[PDB]
This record gives structure tokens, sequence and C-alpha cells, in this order.
């Protein structure tokens, strides 16, 4: 009869029932006044960011009409609400924000997960592990399109992979864009280039002009993700270096060492991504070569002509944009 | 000289930083107790249920061996214990919840807005809105594509409309299943094969049994988007009715009127998706009976003929259950 042991465990855990219910009331105040504390600091910080930059401005209207002796001040009042704005972007880094216009037309709720500084900078690891994986995935099945199959089932496979992995992708990285970040907002809409060029290539109807592109945009790619592959060493090294500098219980490890390491992998890589970005403009240029020939008429060839070109352009601007900008930071 | 306005300004909004920034370092603290508290309920509330479902399994296996008699408490027993179940998922629907191994393939963070009830209220509304405004453009391209065009790029461009938009429906749906709600898990498969069938669809190398097809597939995709349309117009008018009935406000809307328009609603519907689930099975009939001439040979026919198959099983089991259950429910 083992009835007693269950009616006695009904009334412990009924005791634990309101000893437990009377914490969350409890938790459900708490709640209430931290949403209201929320609401009033956004509230405050708008108003003071609009005061602040409209004044910036009524300054700067006035100041050439103004001389420097008297103008020593204003330098150094503009060089003061600049990092009045820094601090109110480090305030504004935790409060709940709204969405921006991408994620509003997919979502519509708050994700705002830096509440902590952990619990951020443990979802860009994640990030990059996801990067990773993916890649090994596709370097894969690439090398099986390319060397040892000729089908066209599997080729679309491989395409339809690629177009859902660059989205994903453009989802993560643009909820890491409002959590915060300096993304350059280029390499997202790099995303969606490339998901237009996989696109077209998936509806290219075969014939005796697809097989002679093949083999380039299939080796083309390999090539790509061999390049990420690389590139996330570096990028995983750099952040692990960041954070064991801000975090100084390790040791003292000076800016100097990190700055040195950094130079000498980001000048190593250079030369591989200098190669890939030609590697794709002689791509473009093929392409357009063989689209003259008038023994093919598709419209594939010209609307996969052009995205190469547009993405090599744009590519090749932001690579030496940041390494001329790290040059003078130096 | 409007300096003398600026710099005041410059230390007003200092006072109105320091006061500011007090305010901040408390919220700080106490968003750290709260997130204690939260750790501590959701750790107690997981070892409570393990507890109660076991000692339930207990009881359960012994109940055969004891009388009816005695037995008499146990069945108000279980009738107490299942509401205690039902409380505690009320408990839980605030407390951040974690990932369903599908949201964690394409993200990582906490998004539990049912924080409040509103907060979860206004946003199954924009859910309809938005399935309510894709369906308008899907219809109206649609009719374009079919009656009055013949070409292959705008049949690309329309599937691959729908082979977005179910994926970010599955996305919004899959979110509002972990809030809370019942969507009877055959509903997120059935965008999985939509889906699949459309991609399928789309590297149909065309000829002379492509054209055999087209009309019917858009016809009855045509279809099916109105009956989204109707749909929408009886769903929001069960949410808005069932808040009114809950929100005792208005008045004290008995469940009797809400009951008898709601079966009025459905009994009301019901014919048009019988007719549509019909009009899919004869849609994969055709298909097999196409594919059975010896004329074609492309691998699409019977992959674009199962899905076809299945989906019409799933979607006639699932209504005919959920028919019968408010039928006894009554
Ligand atoms: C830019 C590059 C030198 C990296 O340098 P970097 O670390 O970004 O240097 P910065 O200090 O400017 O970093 C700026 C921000 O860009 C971010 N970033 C995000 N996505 C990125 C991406 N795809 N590439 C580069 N930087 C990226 C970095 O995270 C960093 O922000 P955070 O560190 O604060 O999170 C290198 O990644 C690059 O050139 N990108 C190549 C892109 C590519 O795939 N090309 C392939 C051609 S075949
Ligand atoms: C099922 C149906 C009668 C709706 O009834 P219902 O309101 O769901 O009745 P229930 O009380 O069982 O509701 C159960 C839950 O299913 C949810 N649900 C979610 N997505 C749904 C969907 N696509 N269809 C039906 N119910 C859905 C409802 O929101 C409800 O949960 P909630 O009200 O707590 O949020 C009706 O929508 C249906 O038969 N679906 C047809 C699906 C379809 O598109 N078929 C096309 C064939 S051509």
């Amino acid at each position: 009869g083992p009835l007693g042991d269950c009616l006695r465990d009904w009334e412990d855990l009924q005791q634990d029932f309101q000893n437990i219910q009377e914490t969350h009331r409890l938790y459900r105040l708490k709640l209430e006044e931290l949403t209201k504390l929320q609401n009033n600091c956004t509230s405050s910080i708008t108003r003071q960011k609009k005061r602040l930059q409209e004044l910036a401005l009524a300054l700067k209207k006035c100041k050439p009409s103004l001389p420097a002796e008297a103008e020593g001040a204003a330098q150094e009042l503009e060089n003061q609400m600049k990092e009045r704005q820094g601090l109110f972007f480090d305030m504004e880094a935790y409060l709940p924000k709204k969405n921006g216009l991408y994620l509003s037309l997919v979502l519509g709720n708050v994700n705002v997960t830096l509440l902590s500084k952990q619990a951020k900078f443990a979802y860009k690891d994640e990030y990059e592990k996801f990067k990773l994986y993916l890649t090994i995935i596709l370097i894969l099945i690439s090398f099986t399109c390319r060397f040892l199959l000729n089908s066209r089932v599997t080729d679309a496979a491989f395409n339809f992979l690629l177009v859902w992995y660059y989205c994903t992708l453009t989802i993560r990285e643009s909820i890491l864009i409002n959590n915060g970040s300096r993304i350059k907002g280029w390499w997202v809409f790099h995303h969606y280039v490339s998901t237009f060029l996989s696109g077209v290539m998936l509806t290219w109807p075969d014939g005796l002009m697809y097989q002679k592109f093949r083999n380039q945009f299939l080796s083309f790619s390999m090539y790509q993700s061999f390049v990420q592959f690389l590139q996330y060493y570096y990028q995983s090294g750099c952040l692990y270096r960041l954070r064991a500098l801000g975090e100084r219980h390790t040791m003292d490890l000076t800016v100097e060492g990190f700055q040195s390491w950094m130079w000498r992998g980001l000048t190593f890589l250079l030369p591989f991504l200098f190669f890939g970005h030609f590697w794709q403009l002689f791509n473009a240029l093929t392409l357009f070569n063989l689209a003259q020939d008038p023994q093919c008429k598709e419209w594939q060839v010209l609307m996969c002509g052009f995205p190469f070109l547009l993405l090599f352009l744009g590519n090749f601007f932001t690579t030496l944009r940041v390494v001329h900008h790290k040059f003078h930071s130096q």
C-alpha cells in the first residue's frame, strides 16, 4: 500500500505550491516596475540625444563666423560632445531596441540579448562555429559535384543549399547588428547579390552552353569556401585575443603585442583575398565573352554575368578601404 | 553670440547626465536580482514537474491492483493533479524558455514575448495581417501568370515568392508555438511538404509535357489562396469574439452566443475546405496518369506527384479529427 507516500507527498508539494506561488507573485511585481524603468530611461535618452544633436548643429553653423582664439574651447567642446555620444551608445546598448525594418518583416517581437556582456560575447562565438560547420558541408559537397558526378539533380541540390545558407546567415548577422557592431552594410548587400546569383543559376536550361560554365563556377565556389575556412581561424583568434586583452586577469597583455600579431595575421592573409577578387573578375569577363557568341540564346547568361562584376567592384573597394583605414590607424 | 545658450545647455544637460546615470545604475541592479529570481523559479518548477509526473506514474501503476471504493479519492486525485499541471503551464508561460531545436538552428537567443498578455495578444493579430497581405499579392500575381502570360521567367518568379513565403511563415509560427498555443504539428510539416513541392516544380525542364500541367497547378494555387482569404475572416472574428468574452468589460457575453456564432461560421466554411481537398487529390491522380504515358521521361513528374497525395492524406485526416473532436465537445 504505497498510497500513503503519495498523499503526504501531495500535501508537502502543496506547501511547496503556496511558498512558490508567493515568489511568483513578487516576481510579477518586480517585472512591472522594471518595465516602467526601461520605458522611462529610453524616453529620456531619446530626448537628450535630440537636444545634443540640435545644439551641435547650431554651434557648427555658428562656428565659421567665429575666430579660432575663442574657438579653442569650441574644439574641445565637440571633442567632448562626441564622447558624450559614445557614452550614450554605451547606455543604449542595454535598453530594448526597436527592430530594423528587415527583422520586422520576418518577426515583430524584441530580441536584444545584450542585457549582459557574457550573454552577448557567447553569441558571436556560436555564430562563428555555424559559419565554419556550414563551410565544411559546402566544400565537401562541392568536391563531389565537380570531380565525380555530372547530373543536374545534385547540382540543383547544391544550389538550394547555397541559397538557404545565405538567407539564414543574413538573419543572424542582422540581429548581431542591432545588438551592437560595425558590420559595414556592404557585407549584407553582398549576401543579397550572391543569393540572386545562385537563384538565376538554378533555372539555367542546359544544353551545349551550360557545360562550358559549370566547371569554372564549381571550382570558384570551392575556392571561396576555402577562404572562409582560413578567415574563421584569423577572426576567432582575434576575438579571443581581444577578450584576453580587455580581461586583464590573465596578465597585463599590452596592446602592442596584440597589434603586432593582428598585423602579421592580416598581412599574411591579404594575398589570398586579392587572388579571389581577381578570380571572380576574370569569371565575369569570360561569361560576357561567352554571351557574345551567336550560338547561345538564353537570358540567363547576362543576368549571371552582371552580379559577378558588381560583386567584384564592391568587394575590391571595401577591402581596400579597410586596409587603408587600418594603415592610417597603425 | 549664441555660444552662451550652448554652454549653459551644456552644464544643464550635465546635471541631467548625472541624475540619469544614477537611474541607469539602479536599473542595472534591479535587472540583476530579477535575473536571479527567474533562474530560481525555473529550477524549482522543473523539479516539481519531475516529482509530480513520477508520483503519478507510481500511482497509475499501482491503481489496477486496488479496488474502486478506495480508488474514489484516487480518481479525484488525478483530476486534481491534471489541474496542478495546468497551473504549472500557466506559471511557465512567463519565464523565459529554451528554443525548440528549429529556432536554435537559425537563432540562439531567447524570444519569449509573452511577458505580458497584451504583448502576446497583439502579436497574433500582426501575424494574421501578414498572412492576409501576402495572400493578396499571391492571388494577383497568380492571375497574371495564368490568364495573360506564357513565359518561364514570370513562372519562376511566382514559384520563388511561394518558397520564400512558406519559410518565413514557418518561422513566425514556430515562435508562436513556444510562446503558447495548440498548433497541431501537422500544420507545420504541411509547410515543409509544400516547400518541397514548389522547389521541385522550379527545376522542371519544359517541353511538350510541362504545358499539360501548368494550367491545373496555377488554377489550384489561385483557389487555395482564396480559401486563405476566407479563413482570415473567420479566424480573426473568432479571436476578437473570444477576447471580448474573456474581457467582461463590454458586457456579460455568455459562452452560448459565442459557441452558436462559431458553429454557424465553421459549418458554413467546411464545404469549401472539402472541395479543395478533393481538388488536390484529383490533381495527384491526373499527375500519375500523365506520368504513365510513355512519351515523357522526366524524374520531376513522380516527385511532383507524391507530395500532392501525401498532402491530401494529411489534410483530410486532420480536418476530420478537428471536426469530430469539436462535435464531441459540442
Ligand atoms: C575585413 C577583414 C579584413 C576583417 O577585418 P575586421 O576584423 O573586420 O577589422 P575591423 O576592426 O574593421 O572589424 C570591423 C567589424 O567587421 C565585422 N564583420 C562582420 N562580418 C564580417 C565579414 N564578413 N568580413 C569582415 N568583417 C566582418 C567584425 O566582426 C568587426 O566587428 P566586431 O569585431 O566589432 O564584431 C576581412 O574579414 C575581410 O577582408 N573580409 C573578406 C570578406 C570575404 O569573405 N571576401 C571573400 C572574397 S573571395
Ligand atoms: C482547423 C480549423 C477548423 C480552424 O479551427 P481552430 O480555430 O483551429 O479550432 P481549435 O479550437 O482547434 O484551434 C486550435 C488552434 O489551432 C491554431 N492554428 C494555427 N494555425 C492554424 C491553421 N493553419 N489552421 C487551423 N488552425 C490553426 C489556432 O490558432 C488555435 O490556437 P489558438 O486559437 O489557441 O491560437 C481550420 O482553420 C482548418 O480546418 N484549417 C484549414 C487548413 C488549410 O489551410 N487547409 C487548406 C486546404 S485547401
